[PDB]
C-alpha cells in the first residue's frame, strides 16, 4: 500500500541493514509499491552475536545487494561509486551481544557519521533508525527532547546520532526515527532479540506454555512493522531535518499480548517468574503526516499468519 | 570437439577458479580446441575447506597461471594489467565448509561485482557460473525467473549474482549459467563435495558396497561436464546479457546411477540409511545459446567411468 | 559557575577522553556555563583495563560526540576535518592495567604529539592533563621543574608531555596541568582506580567498615574536580605555554577523609592492613589566576550527595 | 674459476635466496671470480619449515645483504630503488613443509612474476631456478618440453614459472634453469632436505651405519653445485629467453654414492628399509650445451670427492 | 667532559635506542656537555625479551622523546618530519631473546637501511653502533676487515650494517662503531644481558658470593661506557665514512674484575662451574682521535658508586 503518491520513478534507494528486520521489510515495500525505484540493499550479512542479518529475509527480493561492512573503509569507499537518491540507514548492532562499549559506538555512531558524509556529498536525503532506548527508564510518555537518559551504550549511541543531526540540521535533510518495540514479519532471525509478540506467540504455538517475568503487566508501546514502514516512506518527503518518535503512541502490557494471542491461538499456560514506554507522536504526525494504523490487535492479527509458518 | 566455428585466434581467455573442476576442464577445452586463443587460468589454489582448487587438475596445461585471491585488492589491481577478451568466472566457495554467511557473500558475490567492473572497463564479455541452488526446494522443473527460493547462503549468493546482471543487463554482455549436479573428470579433488556419480562409482569400485540415503530415488538433473563446457563456449557468442539453466533437462534418480553403474562395474552392495527434485527447464538456453546437451546419465557415466578407474 | 567572563560565543571546544572523569565533567561545565560554545567530546569508549570511559558519564550531554581512538591514524585524519578553537586533552591510559611500557608511551605521549601537531596547524589553543605522578617519590611540596622523578611509565609519559611542550613553548599556546589526587562526580566508572574519598565513602556506606593501609595517615593533596575544572577554563586564556601544578596545595591524610566522612556518614569500622604530595601552586595562581576553593571538607561535602546514589 | 671471460666490471648482481644453498655459493663465486661486480644478496632469512636460509652460508661474504620477503609489497617496492644489471632468482619454498598449495604458488610463482616485472622495467637480465620436479614420475631422460607432469605443487609452481617465461620470451631475456638433485657445500642448513650425498656421508661419518630405502638403487641425475654455478654464469650471456635442464646428464644410484663414499670413508653399515614407488631422472642436456655452452665437469665421483672435505667439518 | 670543542649550538641530535644503555648515557652527555644542541631521544620502550629500553635510564633528561618503533613504516614516515643534523643509531635487539633469525635481521639491519636513507636525504651525519660480535670466535686482536666470522645472527646483522656502509661509503658520512663488552651506568635494565662487571659486582654486594664459569680467566676487552661516548662524539667530526673498533684495546680476565672488585668490596666467595677479544684500535685513534681512558680499574672504580645504589 503506497504511503506517498510519488512514483519514485528513477530514484535509487539505498537501505543499509537490508538483510535485517526493518531493512528487509522496507526494501520489499518499495519493491512492491514503487516498482519504478531502484532498491539496493546493503548488509554485512550475519557474522557467526554481532550482525544478525539473514538472506532468508530477502528471499523474494528482485532488486540488488551490496555485501559490505559499514566499518570497512574499503567498502565505504567503493560505496561512493554508487549514485543513490535516498539512504535509509537501518544497519546497527544487535543489543544481544552488545558487550564492548567502544565497538557499539564504532558501528552505531562512527560508521553512521561516515554515511552521513557520503550522503551529504551525494545530496541524497537521509532517513535513519534511532531508538526509544534513548529514553532509558524515564517517565512515559516519551517525548523527543525530554528525559533522554539512556541506560545502555546501544541507547546512548542512538542518542548521539540524533544529537549530531540536530547540531547539523542544515547540512542535508536528515530524519531520525525512534522506534518503540517493533514487531512483525522478518524479525525471526533476530533470534532471542525478536519481539515479545513473536516470542510469546511461538511459545504458545509450541510448548502451549509461555513464560513471562513479574506479572508481565509492564507497558511497552508496540508498533507494527507496517507503521514503521509508513514512517520511513513519509519521512523521505521531509524538507527539513528532525528526529521523531515512531510508535503507536499507545502502551500495552505483555498480558494484553497473551490475551489477544489466546483470542486467536486458543488458551495456553501462563507461567511467570520473578520501564514504561509510550511514544509522544504529535510532531511526527505534524511533520511527517505519520498516522499509525494497527493497534496491538490489528498488529497481532496481521502478523499471526506468518508466525504460523513453523 | 569445437562448439563454435570461431578460431578465437588472438583472443585472451581468463578463467577464474581454473584450478577447480569446471574451470580446469574449460581451460583444457580451449587449449585443445582453440589452440590459437590465449588461455590464462586464475586461482587461489587450495587453502588448507574454503578453496578446493588443485594443481593436479592442470597437469597437462600449457597455457599460463595467475596465483591470486579474488578478494585481495592487490591481486585484483594487478589483474587489471592483463588484457583479456573473455572472462569465465568459475571461482567460488566450497559448499562443504560454507559456515560463515558473511564470507560466502564476500567471495561469491562481492568479489564477483569487482570482476564485473574490471571486465566492463576492458569491454571483455563475461560468462559466469551460477547454480541450480537458487531454486532451493521448489517444484521442478526449475525455470529461471520462477521459484528461486535459496535454502542456503551459497544458493542465495548465486542468486544475487544473477539479480545483479539482470539489473545491469546493458553494462556489458554478461551471461550467467545455472549448473545442475555436474559430474565428470577433474571433480575428484572437490573431496566430499564431488558428484554422486563419482561418489557411488568409487564406493562400488572400492568397498564393492555403496551407501545411499532413504531409498536414494530422489531425482537430480545430472549434467555431464562436457555439456557444461558446451554451454560456456556457446555463451561467449551471446550478444546480450542473460541467465540460463544448464542441465540435461532430464531428472534421474540416484538409483539409476547405481543401475547404469552396475551395468558397467558389475554388481555391488546397495546399503541404505534413513526432499528435493531438480530438472532444468532448458528452453531459453537452447533458444538463446544454441545449447543442445548430449550425454544422458548413461552416455555420461559411460564416458566418465574410464577416468574413475584411475585408482 | 563561570570561571571566565568570556561568552565563548562561536568557539568550538574539543575534549578528548570526554567519556572519562575529568573530561565529562569539563564538557558539562561548558555546556551549562558557556551555552554558546560548541562542545564536542571525543573518546574510544571503554574497551573490555585500557580505556575506562563510559557513556554513563555523559548522560545529560546535549553537545556532540566523536567515537575515536587517538592512536588510530584514520580517526586522527578524520579529526582534521573538524574545526575547533580549543583542545582539552584529557584522554590517557588507566594506570590500573598499565602493564606494557611501550603502549603507555604510544597512547599517552606519541598520540599526544600528533594532537599537538593538529592543534598547531589549526592554531587552536591546547590545554592538556599531566600528572603529579611526574614527581614520583620525591620530597613535598612538589614544584614544577624540581624533583620530577617518575616511578612508573605512566608518570614518565606525562613528564615527556611537559618536557616536549616546554621545548616547543612557542609552536602554539600549550598549557599542561599536573593534577594531584582528583575526586568528585563521575569518577565511579574508573573502577578500582577511583579516588580514595570515593573508595572509603563507598565502603563506609556499604559494609559500614573501611580498609586502609598502614595507619592510612599518608598525605595526598586532594583536589576537588571543580577546582580542576577552574584550572582548565582559566588555562584557556593563557597567552603563553607552560606547565602548572593543580591541586589544593594542602596535603591531607587518608584518615582526615575517614574523619570528615564519619562527620557525615556517622561512625564505621576502621580496619587497617600492613609518598607525600602537596602542590606548590604559586605559578599557577600567578599565571592562570587559579584560586582553589574546596578543601577536603568542602569537597567531601559537595561530593557526598552524589556518592549517595547507590 | 671464471666461467666467462667477462670482467662484470661495473655490474650489479642481485641474488634472491642468497642465504640459501645455491644462492650463497653463487654469490661467493662472483665474489671470488668477478671481484669488480657488485654482488647483492637478498633473503627472508630463516623463519622458525618455510624459508631455510641461514647466515652461516654467508660467513665470508664481503658484498651486501638485503633482508626482504619477496611476498612483501613494501620490500619489493623498496627493492625498486636498487639498480641491478642481473637477477638470479634462487628464492623459493622448502619442499620439506610444502603443506598449503596456495602458499607455495604465492611465493614460488606469484612472487616470481613480480620480480620479472621489476627486472623487465630495469632491463636487467633474469636467470632463475626451476626444477627437475616439473617432470614428476615420467620416463627418463627428462627433456624440456616433454612429459612435464609435476606430482606436487612445488614441481607445478616451477613449471608455471617456465610456461610463463616461454609465453613471454621477448619481454626480456629470461633464462630458466631446471636443477636435478644438486649437492655440494652450503646445503647443510636445508636440514632434512639436504642432498642424499650429504645425508649418507653424514650417517656414515657419524653412526658408521646408513639407512636407505628399497635397495636404494633408484637413479637420480646428481649434479655438483659447481656445475650449477657454471650454468648460471653461462646463462647470463644468453641473448634470448629459454628454459634448460641442468644436471650432469648421467643418472647414478644411491648405491653408487654409498660405494664412492666407502672408497673414501672406508666401510660402514648399509641398512635398508621397505615401503609404483619409482622415479628415474637423467637430464637431457643437449640444448643447454648448445645454447649456454654448458659443459658439466664433476661426475658423482669428482663431486663426492671435492665435497667430502667440507662434510668432514663436524 | 667535552670531547670536542664544538658548541653544537643549533644542532639537532637524534639518538635511537635512547631509552637503552649507551643511547641514554649518550643523550645525557650532550645534555650536560653541549647544552646548546637539541637532543631528541627515540625508542620503542620495552615490550614485555625484545626491546630492553627503560624510562628509568632517562630520569634526568630535559630534552625530548619520540615513542617509535623503527620497524613501523608510519613511525618512520612521521620521523621524516623531524629535522636533525646527526643520527646516532643505537637501537637494536637484545641478544637475550634473539630467537628468530629473520626478525633480528629486520630490526637490526633492514630497519637500519631505512634510517640510512632518511639520514642521507636530510644530509645528516650518521654514527651507528656495530659490535665486536662480527668477529665471532676468531684470533685476537680483532682487526676490522679481518676474520669477521659471526657465530650468531645478531653478530651477522651488525656485520651487514658495516658491509653496507662500506659499499656505500660516499652516499653520506656514515661511521660504524664496533663496541667490545661495554660496562658502566644505565646497563642495569638490560637484565641478564648487563655487563659481567655489573653482574659480578652485584652478586658480591648481595650474596657475598659470585658464580663464574670454567676458571673465569677468559679475556674480554672491557671498555667503559665513557670511552664509548668519547668515540661517538669524536665520530661526529668524521669527514669520511668508516667502521672502527672501539674498546680499550686491552683484554682482561673475568678474574681481574673479581680482583679489582675485591679490592673495593672486600672479599667474597668465588664459586665456579664447568673466546678472546682485544680491540685493534689503531685506525680509530688515527681517524677519530679516539684515545680511551679508563682501564678495567679506572672503569670499575668510577662505576662502583652507582652499583652501590641498591
Ligand atoms: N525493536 C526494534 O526492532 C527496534 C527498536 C529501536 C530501534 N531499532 C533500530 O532499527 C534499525 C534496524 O533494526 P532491525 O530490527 O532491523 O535489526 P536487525 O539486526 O534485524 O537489522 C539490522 C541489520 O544491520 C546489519 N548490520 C549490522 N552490522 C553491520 C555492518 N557493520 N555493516 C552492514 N550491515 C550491518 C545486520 O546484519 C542486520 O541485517 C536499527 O538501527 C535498530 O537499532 C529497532
Ligand atoms: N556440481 C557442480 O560442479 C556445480 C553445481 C552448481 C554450481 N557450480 C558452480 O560452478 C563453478 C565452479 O564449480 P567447481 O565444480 O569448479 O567447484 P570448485 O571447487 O572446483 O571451484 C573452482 C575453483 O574456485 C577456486 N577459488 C575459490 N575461491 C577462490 C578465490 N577467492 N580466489 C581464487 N580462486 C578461488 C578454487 O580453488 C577452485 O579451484 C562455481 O561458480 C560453482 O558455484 C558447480
Ligand atoms: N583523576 C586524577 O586524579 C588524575 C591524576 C593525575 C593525572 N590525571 C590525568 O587527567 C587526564 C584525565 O583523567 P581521568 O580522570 O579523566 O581518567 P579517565 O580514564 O576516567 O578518563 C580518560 C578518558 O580517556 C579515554 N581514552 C583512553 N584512551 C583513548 C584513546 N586511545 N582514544 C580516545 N579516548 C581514549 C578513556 O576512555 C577515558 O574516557 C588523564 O590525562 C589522566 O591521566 C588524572
Ligand atoms: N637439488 C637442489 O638443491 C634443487 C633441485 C631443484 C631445484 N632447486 C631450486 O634451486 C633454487 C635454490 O634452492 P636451494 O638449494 O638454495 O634451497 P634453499 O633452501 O637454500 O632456498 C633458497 C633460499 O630461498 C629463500 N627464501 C625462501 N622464501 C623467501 C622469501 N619469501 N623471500 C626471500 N627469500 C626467500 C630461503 O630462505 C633460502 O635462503 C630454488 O629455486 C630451488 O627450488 C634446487
Ligand atoms: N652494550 C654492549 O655491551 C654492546 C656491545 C656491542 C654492541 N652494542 C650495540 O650498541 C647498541 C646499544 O646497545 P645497549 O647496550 O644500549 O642495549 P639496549 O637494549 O640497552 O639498547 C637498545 C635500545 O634499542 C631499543 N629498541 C629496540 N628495538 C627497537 C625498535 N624496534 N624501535 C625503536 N627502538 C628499539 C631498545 O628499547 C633499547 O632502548 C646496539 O646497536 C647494540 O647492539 C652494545
Amino acid at each position: 500500500m503506497r504511503y506517498i503518491d510519488d512514483e519514485l520513478e528513477n530514484q535509487t534507494i539505498l537501505i543499509t541493514g537490508g538483510a535485517g528486520f526493518v531493512g528487509s521489510n522496507l526494501a520489499f515495500h518499495f519493491q512492491e509499491n514503487h516498482p519504478k525505484a531502484k532498491v539496493v540493499v546493503l548488509d554485512k550479512f550475519r557474522s557467526n552475536p554481532s550482525s544478525l542479518g539473514h538472506f532468508k529475509n530477502l528471499i523474494g527480493f528482485k532488486g540488488e545487494v551490496i555485501a559490505a561492512d559499514i566499518n570497512n573503509p574499503l567498502d565505504l569507499r567503493r560505496l561512493e561509486k554508487l549514485h543513490f537518491d535516498y539512504l535509509f540507514h537501518q544497519a546497527a548492532v544487535s543489543d544481544t551481544t552488545m558487550l564492548n562499549q567502544e565497538l557499539v559506538m564504532k558501528t552505531n555512531y562512527q560508521a553512521f557519521l561516515n554515511l552521513l558524509e557520503i550522503a551529504r556529498s551525494k545530496k541524497a536525503k537521509v532517513i535513519y533508525a534511532s531508538s526509544a532506548g534513548v529514553y532509558g527508564n524515564t517517565k512515559a510518555p516519551n517525548v523527543v527532547g525530554k528525559n533522554e537518559s539512556p541506560e545502555n551504550v546501544y541507547g546512548f549511541s542512538k542518542l548521539c546520532m540524533d544529537e549530531f543531526v540536530l547540531s547539523h540540521s542544515n547540512d542535508n535533510v536528515q530524519v531520525g526515527l525512534r522506534y518503540f518495540n517493533v514487531y512483525g514479519p522478518r524479525e525471526f532471525y533476530k533470534e532471542k532479540t525478536a519481539s515479545m509478540v513473536l516470542q510469546l506467540a511461538l511459545g504458545a504455538m509450541a510448548f502451549k506454555e509461555v513464560k513471562l517475568f513479574e506479572f508481565g503487566e509492564q507497558l511497552r508501546d508496540f508498533v507494527y512493522i507496517e507503521d514503521v514502514i509508513q514512517a520511513n516512506v513519509k519521512a523521505m518527503k521531509a524538507q527539513k531535518s528532525g528526529v521523531y518518535n515512531v510508535g503507536y503512541s499507545q502502551a500495552r502490557s505483555y498480558n494484553e499480548i497473551v490475551s489477544i494471542l489466546k483470542e486467536h491461538l486458543g488458551d495456553f499456560k501462563v507461567t511467570y517468574i520473578k520501564k514504561h514506554t509510550q511514544a509522544h507522536i504529535e510532531p511526527t504526525i505534524l511533520d511527517l503526516d505519520y498516522t499509525p494504523l494497527y493497534d496491538l490487535e490489528s498488529g497481532i492479527k496481521d502478523y499471526l499468519p506468518h508466525i504460523h509458518a513453523i
